[PDB]
């Protein structure tokens, strides 16, 4: 399916989750991209104003896609894959209890997953995987793609 046919990308935070720090969430979602531009040769950079590729946004229930949001637990988040408009987007359930550690759903980790759809990736039927779809924590400070993830977006990029 669809690439990004450029080398650098563009993200925007839209709205920041209540239940984090903001410099939190900031480092979180700029680590997150971190892992995949250490991979690739694609290049992120967070802008403040205007279009971005990627719309880094936190919604509960229906919010304006036909991907509706569940409540606590569930869904806890949802991107698309490259193209215009909402292409490459990635909305986080503000349902959720957004953390930096291992209480609540830990953001860094779940934008690593999101950011991989945004990039194009599918899901892993490794367990070992980030892209694998259910969400377990893991010490964020030593995380590693695994091989399957590496070869995933190497497969499109690179
Ligand atoms: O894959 C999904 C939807 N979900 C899986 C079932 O449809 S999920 O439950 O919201 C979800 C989201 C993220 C993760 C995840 C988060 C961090 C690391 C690994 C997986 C797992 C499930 N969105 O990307
Ligand atoms: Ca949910
Ligand atoms: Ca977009
Ligand atoms: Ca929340
Ligand atoms: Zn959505
Ligand atoms: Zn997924």
């Amino acid at each position: 399916g669809p690439v990004w046919r450029k080398h650098y990308i563009t993200y925007r935070i839209n709205n920041y989750t209540p239940d984090m720090n903001r410099e939190d969430v900031d480092y979180a979602i700029r680590k997150a991209f971190q892992v995949w531009s250490n991979v690739t040769p694609l290049k992120f950079s967070k802008i403040n104003t205007g279009m971005a590729d990627i719309l880094v946004v936190f919604a509960r229930g229906a919010h304006g896609d036909d991907h509706a949001f569940d409540g606590k637990g569930g869904i806890l988040a949802h991107a698309f894959g490259p193209g215009s408009g909402i292409g490459g987007d990635a909305h986080f359930d503000e349902d959720e209890f957004w953390t930096t550690h291992s209480g609540g759903t830990n953001l860094f980790l779940t934008a690593v997953h999101e950011i991989g759809h945004s990039l194009g990736l599918g899901h892993s039927s490794d367990p070992k995987a980030v892209m694998f779809p259910t969400y377990k924590y893991v010490d964020i400070n030593t995380f590693r793609l695994s091989a399957d993830d590496i070869r995933g977006i190497q497969s499109l990029y690179g």
